[PDB]
This record gives C-alpha cells, structure tokens and sequence, in this order.
C-alpha cells in the first residue's frame, strides 16, 4: 500500500544517496592527492588584471597577454592558437580565449556579450576571476542573498564550493584555475553534449586544450634537454 | 528520393509520436490512481504565507515554520535537518529548504538570489507558490502573453499544466505540492544530471527527501503504536 | 607520473577531437548534398513580415498567414492544425506556431513572453527571423560584442554559424528555415529530453511536424494526379 511504496522509494533514495556520496568521496580523493605543479599564482594574475581593469577590456587583454608571455615564456599560446570559443556550462553561455592550460593550471580570458547566468560547477579546483568590465553577481550556497562585483574585483571560487553566477552583457574577466583541471571537463562540456549539440564548438574546445597541453610538454622537454 | 526520405522521416516521427503519447498516458494512469492522503491543504499554506508576506522574508520563514510545527506536529523537519539546497531544473536555478515531504505532499521554502527562469515542469501534481518577496512572472501554454505576480499572490500550477516561469533576484515564496510527488523527481534532477554535474547537491537533495519520508513513517508508526 | 597523465589526457583529447571532427564532416556532407526543393524564398517571407511589423503582432500573425495561404495554397497548415507549442532549445525557452514544414523548408511564428536567451544551434540550415515586436540581441562567434535588432529587422543565421541569442519579454517574429531540416531536430529536442522532461510538448512537436510533412506529401500527390 502507501507504506510499502514509501519504503521502496526510501530504499531507492538511499541507493542514489550512497552512489552520489561515494562519487563525491572519489572526487575528493583524486583531488587532494592530485599533482600541484604551479607556474603561476592567483595573486599574480589578479594584480595583473586589476592594473589594466581601467582600460578598454580588449586593450587590457593584449597587455595582459604580453606581460604573461614576458614573465612566463613558453607557457602561453602563441597568437596563431588564440581563438574565441563559446562556453556553454551549467545553464550559462559565455566565451573564452585559452592562454595556458596544463594538468594542474589554466589561464584564460572569459566573458559574455549577452545577459546570462547559471550554475558555477563544483570541482576540486580553485577558480579566480578578476573583472575587467561589466558586473559579476555571485550567490553562495547556504545563503538567501547575493553579492555583485565590479571591475577590479576578484571572485575566488573555492575548492568544493558551488555558487550561482550571473553576468551582464559586456562583462569580461581574466580567469585562473588551479587544482585537478581534468575533473572540470565534464561540467564544461555537459551543456554542449545535452543541450546545444554544438559539436564544432566541442571540437574547438578540445583542440585548444590539447594544444595548450602540447605546449607545456614541449617546454618541459626543452627545460631538461 | 525526396519522397522516400519524407516517408521515412514521417514514419520515425510517428514512432516518437506514439512513444511520447503512451508515456503521457502512463503518467496520467499512475497519477489519477495514485494515493491521496493529505496532511495539509493549499489554502492553509497560502493564507499562512500571505499573512507574513509583509515581513522580511526570513522573518516570515521562521514564523511560517513555527506555525506549521504547532498545527501539524510530527510532519515538519526539525531545525537540525533544515538546509538551503540549490535547485537546478528546467533551465532555472533557485534554492529550497524542505520542511515536509511524503509520497503525496511536500512543503518547502523556495526562491532565488539571481535572475533566472525556464520551464516549470509537467507532472501529475498541483503546485502552489505564495510569494513573500520579489516578482514571479508566469507564461501559460497556448498564450502569447505573460503575467507578473507580487508578494501576497499565489500561483497555482495545475496538474498536467506546463508554463514558463521567471523570477527576479531576491524572490522568495512558500511552496506546497500535492499529487504523485515521485513523478516530479526526474524534472528536479535532470539539470543536475545533464548540466551542472553537481553530485553533492544531488546528494543533499535525496538526503533531505529521505529524511522527510522517514519522519512521516516514524509519525505514522507512532499514531498507531 | 605527471608527464604520463598529461600524455594520456592528450591522447583522450585527440580521440574526442577526431570524433567531433568527423561528425562535423558528416554533417557537412549530408547537408551540402541534401535536397534543395524550395517553395518559398527568404526575401518573400521577410518582406511580408516587415510590412506588418507595425501592427500588433497578433494582427500581423493573421495577415501573414492569410497571405501565405493565398500565394502558396496547399503548403500552409489549416486553422485546425495551428497550435502554440513551447520550444526549449539551447538553454532558451520560447514558443512556436508551425505553418509549413518539409524536408528542406519550414515556416513558423516564433517568440517568447519571458526574458530568455542561449545557444542558437549549429546546423546545415539557413534560418532567418523578421522581428514583429520586441528586441533580438545576437552575439556572433569570434567576437566580444553583440548587436540588438528591432521590429522590421531580419537576422539571417547562416549555415554552420553559431551565435548566442537573447530575446526580451514580448518579442515575436516570423521565421523561415531552409536547408537540411531534419538535422536540426536534435537541437530542438535536446532540452526537452535532458532538462524539461516535458514529453507532452515533445508529443506536440512531432505531431505538428508530421502533419506538415503529410500536408506537403498530399499536395505533391495532387499536383501529379
Ligand atoms: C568550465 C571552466 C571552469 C568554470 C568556469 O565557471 S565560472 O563561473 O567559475 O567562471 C567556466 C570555465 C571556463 C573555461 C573552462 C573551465 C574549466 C577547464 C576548461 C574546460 C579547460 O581546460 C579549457 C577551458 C576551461
Ligand atoms: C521540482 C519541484 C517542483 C517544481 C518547482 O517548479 S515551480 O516553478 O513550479 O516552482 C520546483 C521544485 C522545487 C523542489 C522540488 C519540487 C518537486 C519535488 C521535490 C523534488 C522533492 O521531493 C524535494 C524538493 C522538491
Ligand atoms: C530549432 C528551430 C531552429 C532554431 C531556432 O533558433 S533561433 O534562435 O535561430 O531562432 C529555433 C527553432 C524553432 C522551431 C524548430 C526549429 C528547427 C526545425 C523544427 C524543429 C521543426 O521541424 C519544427 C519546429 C522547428
């Protein structure tokens, strides 16, 4: 009867409960024990973006890239490999220009020309965004109130944290990721697989990531011989 | 040629046609014959939320919970089990605090701190939302015009009805569901499975639902012995 | 170690790379060699919608349908088969009224009563939208700036192009599609399959498409005997 169905539903809920729990546990285990070889530090990227946040965001883009190439030669994609690629993740739509990416880090220019918002993603990685233009509203888990951030500010998305993010038209930022970068690909590609069906954008995304990986491998081989 | 491909496509469309049709028919059969044991009634929840809609929505939250505990003891989750959990469904992102849930009913606090909107879901359940703060725009199926609702109003999402819903930042409401509650889980979890990949939020969602079910089972056992 | 994992990840990225690439290649092959039997032309639909863009969009709807029936008898669905059906695709939510659809073309009334936006879709089809009311913001791939279009304007979504689209509440338009129409169904239904779970809307969508196909088949049989 009604009690039997309640018990069976509770059994199935406990089944999904322990599956999701152990999946989170494995995410924590893979992440905490993951490698931590760091070329950059988030304060370095944040100060460099905050210095040029008063410029037109495209002029800021160029000066940030030139400085990143001067201070970290061999770790930034050349001009021929820079490309604006749409990003559809967690219900929002923006675009990116990948500058650096490895197993443990990534650096990219991010933003949107449309009003958008959605889920931030939850992963074992520390993501930081320094706003060059526009507005960035963040709604943290466990709260009923959100906060808006402006050019010059830096939002630090902590490891294991989940937020709601919302950007206005013409918002652009410099983004630095640190942690277990591969564990973020599922979030980055989900809306392409199950919503947009934009397989050429998927092609673009894995192409620039593979190029960034090959750049790091080529530089690591040259630093040893 | 062109006529052959048109016929084959029409055959496949009829295939998807009869599959979706019989799936809807089974949804109607399971729902109409589902159980209907009711602890609350929607007018009770709506009047209680409308009375406190003039307060700060968090003060309203507390007074509504206290009143629901006084009038329905044994059917509201204790303070230790209350938690704000993100809800990603039908393209929108809000958050909930589950107070009561069974096979046939649920009562929760709902809202969002970001501008969001999307599909309401179509299921065999009668959902009603009494706005405490913010704005609630509803766009009904079969019409080209939408309506906006304000604090004190109650939107009644009818059984089998589908709407587009849109909430502004800082909109909060009291929500009561009545019907075949399990048939709504697929809509509630879809964007977590196929977009956000937020498995810890999924863990949170099934945990509070299982706790609410266990509360109802514990109370039903005590009312008999 | 770290180099081994980098190589393995690069191998898997190249795997996804060549899969998505050949899927795009097959999309191009099917599309370029697809049939091109055309009842309408986009300038015809655009001028007819632009003439009536100064009217109330519902009065414009009726006059456009009457004119399309007068100039293309046997290719427009009768009043009994006209229906507003929700469209959930690429993260946005609108609604449509299908007037004509074949293997190579389609004509429909489109719009939304809510603020929405998302991915446009990428397919081998040329889509054109003439705005009757509201605002249409388009963000093209490879750019950091978007453009807004107004009643009387026509946006032409080119073959293979991907954009971000965003519409304000009360935006309505006349839409004409030309190309390999079946290759667009996956984009049109994805958010229904993996987000909204609205199987009755899916039932509605394949019903009107099958009816439009059957209309074209019936007219083609009568034009020969
Ligand atoms: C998916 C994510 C991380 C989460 C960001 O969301 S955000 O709101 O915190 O900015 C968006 C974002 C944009 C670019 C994504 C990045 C994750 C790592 C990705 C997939 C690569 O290896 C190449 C491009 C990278
Ligand atoms: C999924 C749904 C019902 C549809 C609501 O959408 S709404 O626009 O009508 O408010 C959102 C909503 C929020 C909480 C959801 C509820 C359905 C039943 C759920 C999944 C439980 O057992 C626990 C939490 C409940
Ligand atoms: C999916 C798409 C094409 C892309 C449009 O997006 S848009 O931003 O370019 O307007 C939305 C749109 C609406 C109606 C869709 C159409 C594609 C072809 C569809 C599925 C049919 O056979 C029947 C209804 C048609």
């Amino acid at each position: 009867g009604r009690s039997v169905d309640t018990m069976a539903l509770w059994l199935g809920l406990r089944a999904v409960l322990v599956v999701a729990g152990l999946a989170v546990l494995l995410q924590l285990i893979r992440g905490w024990l993951s490698s931590k070889s760091y070329v950059f530090n988030r304060e370095e990227i944040a100060r460099l973006a905050k210095e040029h946040s008063g410029l037109d965001y495209e002029v800021a883009f160029s000066k940030i890239i030139v400085e990143l190439r001067k201070k970290h030669p061999g770790h930034i994609l050349q001009d021929e490999d820079l490309q604006w690629v749409f990003v559809n993740a967690g219900g929002w739509m923006g675009s990116m220009c990948l500058l650096h990416a490895s197993l443990t880090e990534y650096v990219l220019l991010f933003g949107t020309a449309v009003d958008t918002g959605g889920h931030s993603g939850r992963y074992w990685a520390e993501i930081s965004d320094t706003i060059l233009s526009g507005t960035f509203r963040q709604w943290k888990e466990g709260t009923t109130k959100s906060e808006i951030f402006y050019p010059g500010d830096t939002i630090v998305h902590e490891v294991g944290e989940a937020t709601s993010v919302q950007w206005s038209s013409g918002t652009w930022m410099v983004e630095y990721g640190r942690g277990f970068i591969p564990s973020t690909l599922a979030f980055a590609l989900a809306d392409t697989i199950f919503s947009t069906q934009d397989f050429l954008t998927l092609f673009y995304t894995v192409k620039v990531y593979s190029k960034a990986l090959l750049l790091e491998a080529s530089t690591h081989l040259s630093q040893l011989g």
